Formats: C-alpha cells, structure tokens, sequence
C-alpha cells in the first residue's frame, strides 16, 4: 500500500561500538579496603568479555539488520556478500569476541571475518595512537584544557559531587570499610590530575569511584542477582552513581586537548568509510568504501569521539553515558530531490532495565536511540544532517596530523 515517500536513501553506515559486558579488570587491595563486603566473582577471567555479553552484542547485531533491511541497505535473507559489510576489532579478547557477537547478531552463519592487526600480542595505534608513541599531548595545555573543564582544580570538581560520593559510600557501607576503621572518600583519597606525554589519568577517590560505579553497572547487565549488595534499589541511584564514571570520562577523555589526538586515527578510518570513491583495499586488508562497517573498541574511544567532534548526549534509561555495547552510528544518506550526500551521527544502546532484562532486540523492540549534531556544522539539512563537504571539513580540522597512522 502506499508508503511513505522516501526522502534519504541510505548509502553507508559506520559503527563505532564499545565492546559488550566484560568482567572488571581489576581486583585491587584498595577496593577490598573500601568495602566491608566481599565484591562478587565473575565467569570469566579479568577484562574479558561474558556470554551474556556477547548475547546482549548479537541482540544489538540481530536489531541493526532488521533495520537495515528496512532501510534497503543488507538484503533480507542470505548472507551479505562480498565484503558488504566489515568488521574490525582491537586486539583485546572482550573487543574481538565483541565483533565476533556483532556478526553473529547481524549475520548468523555468515562467517563474517573480524579483522585485527596483525599482531594481537600488542596494542593497535588505531584505538589509541598515545599508546604506542605515534604521538604526544601537549603537556601544558592537557593540563590547563582538563584542570579548567574540573571548575579550575581537582578540589572544586570533587566539591560540586559530594551528593553522589555519598551515595557511592552508602553503597559500599565506606564507614564500617578497612579504610574508614583507623569518613569521607575524597579526603580519604586525594585526587590529583597526572598528565604525561602518553597518558592523562587522576588518582584517589575520582578514579576508584568511576570504576567502581561501572562494576555496579556491570553488574546489574550482567544479571547477578544483588548490585552494590542489594543496595542499590531505584534508578535515581543507579544515576547518581554514574555520574561519577561519566565525570572523569568528561575530563579525561572529552576533553579536546586529549580527544583530538587519541582520535585521529579513528576519523581518518571513519572519514574513509563514509567517503564516495571506488572501492580500494586498505586498511586491514578491508575495501572501503562499503555498505557497513562495525568498528570493536572501548569507552575511551566513544568518549574521544565525542568530544573531538563536539557531539553531546545523554542516555535515557542508560546511566553510563558510554555503556557496554553503546554504539556511535555514522550514516551516509543520500537525498533524491538533488541526490546530495548526507551525514547523520547518533548514539544507540541498550536501556539498563534492557541489559537487565536480557531483552532481545526487534523493531518492535527497538534499542534506544538519540540523534546528534556536530556542534561545529554550518551546513544543514531538514532533519538536522551534516553535508558531506561539511563533516568532511570538521574532521579535517579536529584531526591532529602527527598522530595519524
Ligand atoms: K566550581
Ligand atoms: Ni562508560
């Protein structure tokens, strides 16, 4: 019957996701001391991803093809072909098993490849060039970029969030806690801001409480029966406490100062995909331009982006604003009236209560989603789009050159 007339056809898609529930990556002596409780064990060794996990990941995968095929790109049934859609992944285990739920989601028993570098035992400078000295920050100006974006020191940052510090100490009963018996987490634990030509990182309570958060979090996605020991029990907790994991991500990894550079090398892989042009064998032995990309990385990654190009959100239903699974979705439209080339960005993700649920996604189903813009577009269309030479233009001045690959 009479459908809507269509408007924008879509041409490619880019996702950008952070890799699925993941036991946490630590078990250090300070967070047997903060707590008098014991913190719960997992099913898998440290970091690495959890077969929920990966079945929260194939939900997702499973969604973006029935949407897909909606929007005309991937074909209903059968595999894709051809290199029609791609898959890259970083070494670690959580990202490439990550791209492997991703494919198992979008196309079951499509053996769809996920590539890595070629060494695995080692980082890949795509996910953060720092890492292996493609590049430096700027030391002086990371720390005036972070310490001003703080409210002006480390101390007035932690001022303004006593509120959610407090819950975080409720939750863990910091007062009957080793650390307490000898009460406050900050005064406890001082947090200064450490900036190195590799790394930015704060200490003490700033950066205990944002991963302790997001092991709550984990979790509660990962359906272990009783969060924080039963005590965290409606949802305006479950906000206050994130809070402080999405705090130190503002600083630490929006921060432009930072972003830019821990980015580039994702906007020049980013920009190549979303770019017309006859398709050519590149990185990762993968041929870009193609129908879908699905990029496997962390948090930080997200976060880069994010604030390299000035895109802003937050989650509803989803108090970590870079949550497992979480996907930044870079599309090409193309609009018939003049057959001129698009750019959308939007964030995608599983609700808590969807990832507490173990909810299979549908479009009946569907996961959340927000619409972005690039802060810095100047050239627009009716649905809030960014031309092609527009994004193309921002990315080339977010880029930093010297770190790019
Ligand atoms: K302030
Ligand atoms: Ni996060």
């Amino acid at each position: 019957g009479p459908q809507s007339e269509p408007e924008l056809k879509l041409e490619s898609v880019v996702i950008v996701s952070r890799h699925g529930v993941r036991a946490p990556t630590k078990a250090t002596q300070l967070m047997q001391d903060v707590t008098p409780d014991a913190w719960p064990t997992w099913p898998v060794k440290l970091g690495w991803l959890t077969p929920r996990g990966g079945e929260l990941i194939a939900y997702l995968g499973h969604y973006q093809r029935q949407r897909l095929v909606a929007d005309g790109l991937l074909a209903k049934k059968g595999c894709p072909q051809s290199g029609q859609v791609a898959i890259i992944a970083d070494v670690d285990e959580r990202t490439r098993k990550t791209g492997e739920a991703f494919a198992a989601g979008l196309a079951p028993d499509c053996a769809i490849t996920v590539h890595t570098q070629a060494d695995t035992s080692s980082p890949d400078p795509l996910f953060n060039p720092l890492k292996t000295g493609v590049c430096q920050l700027d030391n002086a100006n990371v720390t005036d970029a972070i310490l001003s974006r703080a409210g002006g020191s480390i101390a007035d940052f932690t001022g303004h969030r006593q509120t959610a510090f407090r819950e975080l100490e409720r939750v863990l009963n910091f007062p009957q806690s080793n650390l307490c018996l000898k009460c406050s987490l900050t005064q406890a634990l001082p947090s200064e801001l450490k900036v190195s030509a590799d790394n930015v990182s704060l200490t003490g309570a700033v950066s205990l409480a944002s991963m302790l958060t997001e092991i709550f979090l984990l979790q509660q996605a990962q359906g272990m029966p009783e969060p924080g020991w039963g005590r965290i029990t409606d949802s305006h907790q479950w906000n206050t406490l994130l809070s402080l994991h999405n705090a130190q991500f503002y600083l630490l990894q929006r921060t432009p100062e930072v972003a830019r550079s821990r980015a580039t090398p994702l906007l020049d892989l980013i920009k190549t995909a979303l770019t017309p042009h006859p398709p050519q064998k590149q990185a990762y032995g993968v041929t870009l331009p193609t129908s879908v990309l699905f990029i496997a990385g962390h948090d930080t990654n997200l976060a880069n982006l994010g604030g390299a190009l000035e895109l802003n959100w937050t989650l509803p239903g989803q108090p970590d604003n870079t949550p497992p699974g979480g996907e930044l979705v870079f599309e090409r439209w193309r609009r018939l009236s003049d057959n001129s080339q698009w750019i959308q960005v939007s964030l995608v993700f599983q609700t808590l209560q969807q990832m507490r649920d173990k909810t299979p996604l549908s479009l009946n189903t569907p996961p959340g989603e927000v619409k972005l813009t690039l802060a810095g577009c100047e050239e627009r269309n009716a649905q809030g789009m960014c031309s092609l030479a527009g994004f193309t233009q921002i990315v080339n001045e977010a880029r930093i050159p010297a770190c790019s690959l």
